[PDB]
């Protein structure tokens, strides 16, 4: 009854928030570091930083962020 509640409020009320910053938290830089491309210029440093700009701009699209609070919502109505 209340983590399931609890998880719907955090869809409904703060899920678009807080895809929002899991979207703008990525950092490109720190993410073509670990795939070993970039260091903490070259330039498959600088094309992975600009295919992970636009991976995040992908999960920015009304679709994909709608489809990921669906998700999850489905999930939180399977919390007993």
């Amino acid at each position: 009854a209340i983590v399931s509640m609890e998880c719907k409020t955090i869809v409904s009320q703060y899920g678009e928030m807080i895809w929002d910053l899991l979207v703008s938290g990525v950092r490109p830089d720190q993410v073509c570091s670990q795939a070993g491309l970039c260091f903490v210029e070259a330039p498959l440093c600088t094309a992975c930083e600009m295919a992970v700009v636009w991976m995040q701009n992908q999960l920015k699209q009304e679709g994909t962020k709608e489809k990921v609070l669906e998700y999850v919502n489905q999930l939180c109505e399977k919390i007993p």
